[PDB]
């Protein structure tokens, strides 16, 4: 089955030392070492998230999700978010606790399944391998 | 390379307890599920439990001299311990913090971690499958 | 005289979700609802919603220039766009801040609101009903 | 059946001057226009004032034996009373809350309430009309 | 041989309302069981209830001038009134402060409370039975 | 012409107990000690107390209505209570609060006053002696 | 029937400090007036001191299989240790909390407890007779 | 009997800015009338501005020493000098703190002294008759 | 050079609304002035104007592409927008935040800026003249 | 047509280190190039610093007497100094605050200023330029 | 004649990783350092370390019960430990806290101490030297 | 080497004022006492005292200038003052924080200091052999 993996703002500005076309084609070749189709979709609008998180929902497809930054800002992004029935995992790059205060605090978590952090593009292909437990 | 899986306070109960949270996968179980699929991507895991700060102390020491990886589930020292977030602030081989349950929806308290700033980063919601997965990125630095 | 109903990002999506916080009722069946109850009382509804905090400040900049009474729901907006609020500031006609949930009775963060400091007044908790309320209101003033 | 519109401390001094931000309606003739809305709706309208706290309570006490529904403006008890809050708490119909003046326009401390989250619905800073918006809500429940 | 226990407001519709929280035995069964007990220690237990925090003070006034012991259940009134904590801030016998319901298992605001740091005591959360053994430690005091 | 002088909860019970604290003439004494140095000024002292917060406020919409200075000691509604704040801002005439000991000097919830902010001025720590000189005061506009 | 007294961290050391704040009961003279006392209400009291979190960790551990009550008084732990509150968090026999002194009266760091809102309730400040009454408790449960 | 009104940084230019806030009355003016009030009641008063936090702390230091009382309105610095405080604390005859506007019905960091909680008393918007009337309360002591 | 005037949401609106806030100038005269100034010193200006979060996103990503400098006012974004100031983060040109305003002067909540601490600098309440001066800056470097 | 340039404790040290997060110039060679720079503008500047707070505000008076423009760089009293705030408020003509370093990139503290909400408008972190932009904001309006 | 010096969580590791910081000697010189500093001043002084707070609070109850003077350095447990603060408050005798580090100068849940309160005093930042200027203080009492 | 010893405000009164907790020696001993003290270990040490903000600057650039240790107690100024932090933070030899009171044991506003991060260490209530312990720091550099 399908898995939408939606960046959000200033996640098309990679290159880790990968860029993000690179990392749409990492994504896709391991969904695919499993039963697994990957969707990579990327957007630096809060509206355009929301579309392709609806999307989801009527679907009812795992979604990976890493927002940055409106992770901690956008409850919007949450509400919508909640109504997903898949799985949800929650993907940040880099560690957000090593960091500003203010990354330490997510929108998102608490509706999450789970929360990968901290662990480079790997934080991607890890969550498709919990998923692939379906 | 041997990579160093350790469990904090009440970790020794499960799947004993709580299952809705927790998972129900027994301790031994999850020594057991680390140790084989550790095996499997050419590293060597020793998993162990305690629920005494001190001896967990002693353990991340050890890792610190040995220059070996940590997995940690703190469990409550998570969001308590100065102590232990110093010990592991020593490690210059990857730490990475686990938690089996989903901390952010349970009580706030659970949302702060002393860890987490310095580990290498965390997983958390993931249940047992959470272990394991940092054994993968372990598997390649 | 003619109305703005402004609802925000989540809306559309009505009654396809939660029943027990929403009700069941769709976004176009509400609508139907609001413009058949703005004649009822002598007035002409334009309802319309979006995703889009550019879209619905372009909508309110549009109210206040023709000097239009505008019905806001602005959904998650409400507790985070000082943009948001900042458009309505503006407004020289009535604002009425209508939520469906009560969300006084939620997590604590949906307890603070941006718009309401601003707006002539606000309803809460009654549901659909809480549009045709706000409706009247207005037709009085 | 009956609805019970209760207000509290300083209502009494309703319309008598102070108007620039409660209005120039006095609580006899606000008493008399719940009535004559109420009737036009089906509904019987009891509507009380106290300054007291404990004739407050023992009015609400009494809708949780009946059974009826109350639309409360507890003025600023709201603020403070947790003894208000809970007497609320048993109400088995709807309770209502409703203000006057718009409480998130004005000081800080009036941003709170200690009755909304125990309440089905709010009315702020729609005058009164607040009352009757409240009573159009309960006649189509 | 003379004990003053005393209900604040709400107390009086224990019953009556939420068995789950609050438990099945209504306030006159309430009283009865207390003077029962407190005979059987010999103790001559006066209850009292009101809504009225006036007249509560003037309870408590009462106890002080007789040095009569004070066993408190505040109600709402614990995490709010002053007054309340000033009045009894002059007991010179012991005074208890009781409540039914675990409050630190409940909402944070119950979690305040002005009595406790002038009490002798805090019973919390062990039902009824927490006047009874109350009654237990003034007896042997 | 006529200044009310009004005490809230517990001053009902000065001199009765807490001889540093607060000093050891009565409330008889006191309302006696007013009286005479009002007709020494040129005015008319009506001295009253009250632990009931609702005969608090129906003596201050008294003066209200008779636009008459008010000296006012809620003692620990000070703290507390909004509504009493409210049926204060709508004095015409100077309201002064006064308080007998140093609130600053004790308990951090002392330290704020919903009364201040709203009145004249605010006379503390000077014992007895806050109630004459408010009246010099007012005898000086 | 089997009741845990399971005291923490500094409790070895009643009475060999403090008449004032503690008693001047030592640790062996409080089991033996625990065991009696049980044993009246027919019951069997194991009471046991540790000055160890692992230690405490473990009776709690144990408590939770053989799925008997305990009475806690976790020392300073109770406002530091969310492992303490984990394990308890697991027993299925009441929990009661009991703490000799009116912690309320002291420092504010002591006035939160980790420990109490999973609690079947607290008892607080009635000195070496808060566990005598905690038994009291369990006997009738 | 002599007493030291102190007046810092500000004060010196009353009259020549505002009101009222501060009156019309200048500092010179002030001088003129403290003297007028001392000679009515019988004793001395020395009064001295400065805009130098050291000035005041020398002037209070000879007023520990010389056993004076102190009258003082320190301007800004009651906000924000510990300096000041602590000069004060020493101090063996009363002191009391004046403010001529209500510091308490203006921003909120002007409702925070640390000079009250070491003063005899404090005295607050009653303008300049403030300085007036803490003279008549020095001639008692 | 180039230099970048960027411009968020509201800013489409200059006054026609609160002139005495934001001044008389409106949006397109503020471009034909920072264009004099540009011309006037050798500079390209492209000032350029959206409500839309992700518009501001991409010129800033242009603008980093190109190392071009930024001159930014994100108009209320600056207070609650993080992804923005991810964007200027990468920025290796200087960056300039402006605000028309003196957001000191404002509710606190416009005193927060997440784009403060990485800008090169702030000019704030200078009105218009604020883009200008910073155009000079980037001139001089 | 006078501007004074007032700089506060330390700035007397410019130049002489930290490189690094102020600059090279000294405090002389500034001085001057704010005079040369002013009479480019037609504008007569003096500039003059201390590291003494009453000679501060005995600056800011004469320019309250004389109605002129004020450049202030108060330093570290920014963060502090309600007496500076005071002084300042009466300024008729624009006040100016600048710093020469970006306080947002720096300690928390650094961040709030109470000139701020009392100034005209902000110049931070553009360098020394920040004094030489404010005069041009002079030369108009 | 005796001082007990104690030593908390994470101190066995001193200088033996990393710093800079805390500085580069181990707790073994250490625990020499003030030994000999002892003597040369007319002192005994006993130098433990421990990673258990049951054996830190073990040795406080004894240095309680003996009247001894504890210099307490309680690592990671001074800003988390009630505990602790709760055994060492018996102490009738001096208590001096020490700190290696300035604890001033970092991380923010570091400037608190449950500890400081009840002390007499507090060293900080002095290096190892905080140790021997607590037991020279010590030293210039004595009766 | 010349080590400078820097007293701030109140430190002239030092040994006249409780010893309770500053102890019996006046501030001249203090100054023979260090420099004997000093002369043994083989430094010069001057000491100075002043109630003045800007002489304490002043001082303290003149160390900067000769890049000599300084040992500095502020007394009020350590909470209150950044002005006095910044002319620290540019001293190059060591900085020695020193309080002869136990500031941790006081008030809670005294447990805090702009200095300690900026300052080679602090010692605080080891009396005044505090002041020595310094200097013997400081001769092993
Ligand atoms: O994945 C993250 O760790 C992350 C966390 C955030 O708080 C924001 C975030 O979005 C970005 C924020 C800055 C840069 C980039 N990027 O793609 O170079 C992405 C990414
Ligand atoms: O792994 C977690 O998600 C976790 C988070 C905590 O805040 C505490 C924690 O330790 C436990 C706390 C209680 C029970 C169990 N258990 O084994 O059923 C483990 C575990
Ligand atoms: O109207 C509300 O009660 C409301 C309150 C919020 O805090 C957020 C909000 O946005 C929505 C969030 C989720 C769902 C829906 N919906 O009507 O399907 C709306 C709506
Ligand atoms: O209904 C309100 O908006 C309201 C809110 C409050 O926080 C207090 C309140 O009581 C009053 C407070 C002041 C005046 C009047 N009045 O009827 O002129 C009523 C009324
Ligand atoms: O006894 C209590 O647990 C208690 C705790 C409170 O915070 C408030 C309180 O007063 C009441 C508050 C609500 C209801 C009832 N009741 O007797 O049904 C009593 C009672
Ligand atoms: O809340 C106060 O700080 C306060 C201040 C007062 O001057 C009076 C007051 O009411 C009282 C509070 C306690 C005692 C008495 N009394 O006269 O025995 C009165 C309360
Ligand atoms: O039992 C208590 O009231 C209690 C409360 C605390 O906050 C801490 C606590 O641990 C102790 C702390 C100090 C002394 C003793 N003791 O039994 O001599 C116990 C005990
Ligand atoms: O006496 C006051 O109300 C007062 C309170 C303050 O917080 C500061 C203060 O200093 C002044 C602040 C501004 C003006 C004047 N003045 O006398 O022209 C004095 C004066
Ligand atoms: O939120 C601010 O502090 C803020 C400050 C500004 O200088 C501008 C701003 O955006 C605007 C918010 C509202 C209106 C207008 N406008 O151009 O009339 C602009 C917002
Ligand atoms: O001008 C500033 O950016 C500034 C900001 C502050 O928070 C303090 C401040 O005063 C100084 C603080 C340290 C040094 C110097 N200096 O003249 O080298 C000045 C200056
Ligand atoms: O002595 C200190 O400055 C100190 C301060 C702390 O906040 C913690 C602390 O314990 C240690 C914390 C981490 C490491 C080491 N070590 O001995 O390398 C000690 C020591
Ligand atoms: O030396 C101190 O610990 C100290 C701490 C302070 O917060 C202030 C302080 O200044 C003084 C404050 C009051 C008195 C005296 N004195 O020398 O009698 C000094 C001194």
């Amino acid at each position: 089955l399908i898995v939408n993996v939606i960046n959000g703002p200033n996640l098309g500005r990679l290159g880790g030392g990968t860029t993000h076309d690179e990392l749409v084609a990492l994504i896709e070749r391991e969904a695919a070492e499993l039963g697994l189709k990957a969707v990579v979709r990327q957007s630096d609008s809060e509206a355009q998230l929301l579309d392709w998180i609806h999307q989801a929902a009527d679907a009812a497809e795992p979604v990976i999700l890493n927002a940055g930054g409106l992770t901690h800002t956008s409850v919007a992004l949450r509400d919508a978010c909640a109504e997903l029935s898949a799985p949800l995992i929650e993907v940040h790059i880099s560690n957000v606790h090593a960091r500003e205060e203010f990354r330490r605090h997510s929108y998102l978590s608490p509706i999450a399944t789970g929360v990968i952090v901290g662990l480079g593009i790997q934080g991607y292909l890890l969550a498709l391998r919990y998923l692939a437990e379906h």
